[PDB]
């Protein structure tokens, strides 16, 4: 199998985003136990033979008509000899979020292994979004211990998957796809004229080229989630939208004119809904993000069953395909001409806040020898937004890890986004029932 076609619009709308600023989509996870790096090469062998997306480069003419050809060069193993406790935090702000993968010569992957100073190992895996979203990086970074660490597991190889575009209910494509995505543009519009919602605005003007991503890690324990999760379903609703609701309630605290409704965004995975389904085991990029206008002036739960209310009949109505209509009509074909799409994207597009969930991540605790913990993920912001939340639950815990573009939101803005989000769900949890 192997991936020989052009770039679907969706990828070359990412292709054009990365080669502004670097988009990567990031997978961490720690190692207890005995680790040879040997093993770490053979399970990369393994994983790139069964993935043809990650043995794929890009092919163009001087920027124009990009396509896929096979790639022989293998994934590239960085080592990392000796760090503290966050040497995975400053590997990822100082080298993997800023650091383009270069997809022509590929492949688009390049993993690290950090040889911690307290004797365990943190493995990244950092794949372009064009190939990858959180659910994609996780299911790498299992699927490399498993074929590093695990005799016993069976073996396989993927198929050379159509793009995503390509596997949408027919409802969602031609005159039909662009019907929907017509009436859900004048009902956002509509919710825009009557709410006036907030978005996050920059601190300081960066030009596209200089946008860059960094991060800031915070997590919940078990007892924590436990509670949350108890607390949420008493409301009517759900951990995301605990988490969703802490971000725009914390948007709204920080935004200069104080307003009532913020503009939010939720990643929507999409793999089920696809023809046919694509497993959480495959490579390439399967969410879009679906809007939703939240009024943040009444009492929390209230905002966080608002937003999976709305955000439940939106997937019903096939929002996330919306999206998806979108940007394969309108992605521009190169560089030189992809600035309005850019700017509209950032004016008026659901990525300029976003609260990225993919819920509970089924990594193992144990594979083979090696016990597992931390298991985690983050996005690359690029030109499509400002801030970014990525959550997942794995490994006994929560995992909350703020991505956001540098200058735009200054390092003591990010901060104070970051702790008015754990505020306020935690006054959330606590608070006296």
């Amino acid at each position: 199998a192997e991936i020989r076609r052009p770039l679907s619009a969706v990828e070359r709308w990412y292709w054009l985003s990365d080669q502004f600023s670097a988009l990567n989509v990031i997978s961490r996870v720690r190692v207890h136990g005995r680790l040879s790096i040997d093993d770490l090469r053979r399970g990369l062998d393994a994983l790139q033979a069964r993935h043809p997306l990650l043995r794929a480069r890009i092919e163009h003419d001087a920027g124009l008509d990009p396509r896929w050809v096979p790639c022989e060069r293998p994934i590239p193993l960085r080592e990392v000899r000796g760090g503290g406790e966050e040497q995975w935090l400053r590997e990822i702000n100082e080298r993997e979020l800023p650091e383009r993968i270069d997809p022509d010569s590929g492949p688009l992957i390049r993993t690290v292994a950090i040889a911690t100073d307290a004797g365990a190992h943190d493995l990244l895996v950092v794949v372009p979004h064009i190939i990858a979203d959180g659910t994609t990086v996780l299911t790498l970074a299992e699927q490399w211990l498993t074929l590093a660490a695990d005799p016993a597991a069976q073996p396989w190889t993927a198929s050379a998957l159509p793009p995503a575009e390509d596997l949408r209910p027919r409802r969602f494509t031609g005159d039909e796809g662009a019907a929907r995505l017509a009436e859900q543009t004048a009902q956002d519009e509509a919710l825009v004229g009557r709410h006036r919602p907030g978005r996050i605005e920059p601190s300081n003007p960066v030009p596209l080229e200089a946008r860059r991503t960094r991060l800031l890690h915070r997590e919940l324990d078990g007892a924590q989630l436990e509670q949350l999760q108890r607390r949420a379903r008493e409301h009517g609703t759900t951990v995301h939208g605990a988490l969703t609701a802490a971000l725009a309630i914390a948007a709204g605290h920080d935004h200069q004119r104080r307003p009532s409704h913020i503009a939010i965004g939720s990643p929507i995975d999409f793999r089920d809904e696809l023809e046919p389904p694509v497993r959480p085991d495959e490579v390439g990029t399967y969410v879009a993000t679906v809007p939703v206008v939240l009024d943040i002036a009444r009492p929390f739960w209230e905002v966080a069953r608002a937003l999976t209310d709305d955000l439940g009949e939106r997937r019903r109505q096939g929002h996330h395909f919306n999206l998806v209509t979108l940007v394969a009509s309108a992605a521009p074909r190169c560089m030189a001409d992809a600035r309005p799409f850019m700017a509209f994207m950032e004016a008026e597009g659901p990525i300029n806040l976003c609260s990225s969930n993919i819920g509970r991540y089924p990594f193992p605790e144990r594979i083979g020898a090696l016990r597992l913990s931390d298991a985690q993920f983050l996005t690359g912001i690029s030109v499509n937004g400002y801030f970014v939340a990525a959550i997942n639950s794995s490994h006994g815990r929560l995992f909350w890890n703020f991505t956001y573009i540098d200058e735009a939101v200054p390092g003591e803005r990010a901060e104070r986004l970051a702790e008015d989000c754990l505020g306020t769900l935690l006054s959330a949890i606590h608070a006296p029932q």
